[PDB]
């Protein structure tokens, strides 16, 4: 029916500490990593698209294209040079999902981000669907040779400004990210067909819900699954010209809630209502300290 008392964060917090809320899926995107220094994609100001000028490209959205990459892999590796952050420090929001994992509530984190911050916060591969791949490993692009390289090796080059070539054969080696023109990993489809039968709560954070097929995951849940969006803008509402998106505001709204603000602040507030505020503050502070001693 309508599983939330109210369509607010308080409604979602009460629902979460109830009977019916056992399995939680997170859909996350670049918004949850901006406060760790990793810029946005589509934000007007600091977004990646309004900063692809000095990369001499035929058009902005062309440096994550696979066939252009194998043609000229140098602009992308130059881009990774500029973006590659000094420290890898996951945000409050990342640690919020770690709490969900530790409390037995996280069924899966579906992420569009390539920065590996879900792993450093302590989500394990079983927990994650890296829907656009990852920077954490790299593979030679051949086939005869698909030799896997770690991030430590792929980081020496990029910063030694040397284009990474396989050591066994002499082929290009590419971070395990999914460029445009590539298919999403099989794991994505296998998890989607099973995870969304089960799910009792959808948590969407820091994503504009524009790229597909990732955006459509919100409609894979049963119609009674409450869906909370933490984002600084609303997203996932049907375009009025097309024709199960998000409905926060119509009179037919019954399960979608939009908390508008910083993902870090939305997760602080949700954790506070849940009794986890201190536990969360201690975890972040403990882990940021352990990372600052490296
Ligand atoms: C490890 C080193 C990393 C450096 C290397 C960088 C190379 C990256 C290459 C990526 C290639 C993978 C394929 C790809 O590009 O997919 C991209 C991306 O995965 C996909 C999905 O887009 P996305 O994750 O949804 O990112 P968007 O920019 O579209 O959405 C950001 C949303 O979030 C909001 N927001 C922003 N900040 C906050 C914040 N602090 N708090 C709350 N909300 C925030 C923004 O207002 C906005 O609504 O569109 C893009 O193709
Ligand atoms: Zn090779």
């Amino acid at each position: 029916e309508r599983l939330l008392d109210e369509l607010t964060l308080e409604g979602v917090a009460r629902y979460m500490q109830s009977e019916r809320c056992r399995r939680v899926i997170c859909l996350v995107g670049a918004g949850i990593s901006t406060s760790a220094g990793i810029p946005d994609f589509r934000s007007p100001s600091t977004g990646l698209y309004d900063n692809l000028e000095k990369y001499h490209l035929p058009y902005p959205e062309a440096i994550f294209e696979i066939s252009y990459f194998k043609k000229h892999p140098e602009p992308f590796f130059a881009l990774a040079k500029e973006l590659y952050p000094g420290q890898f420090k996951p945000t409050i929001c990342h640690y919020f999902m770690r709490l969900l994992k530790d409390k037995g509530l996280l069924l899966r984190c579906y992420t569009q981000n390539i920065d590996t911050l879900e792993r450093i916060a302590g989500l394990e591969q079983e927990d994650l669907v890296e829907a656009h791949g990852t920077f954490y490993t790299s593979h030679c692009v051949s086939a005869s040779c698909r030799h896997e390289y770690p991030l430590s090796w792929m980081k020496e080059k990029i910063f030694s400004e040397v284009t990474p070539k396989c050591e066994d054969c002499q082929s290009l080696v590419k971070p395990d990210i999914v460029f445009f023109g590539e298919s999403l990993p099989a794991r994505f489809f296998s998890c989607m067909q099973s995870d969304f039968l089960k799910v009792d709560l959808l948590l969407v954070m820091g994503t504009s819900l524009q790229v597909q097929p990732f955006a459509s995951l919100i409609s894979k849940a049963p119609l009674s699954t409450p869906r909370l969006l933490i984002n600084k803008e609303k997203a996932g509402q049907s375009d009025p010209f097309l024709g199960g998106g998000m409905d926060f505001d119509s009179k037919k709204a019954y399960r979608d809630v939009a908390w508008l603000g910083e993902c870090d602040q939305g997760c602080l507030a949700l954790a506070e209502l849940l009794g986890w505020k201190k536990e969360l503050e201690d975890l972040v502070r403990r882990e940021h300290a352990s990372i600052d001693a490296q």
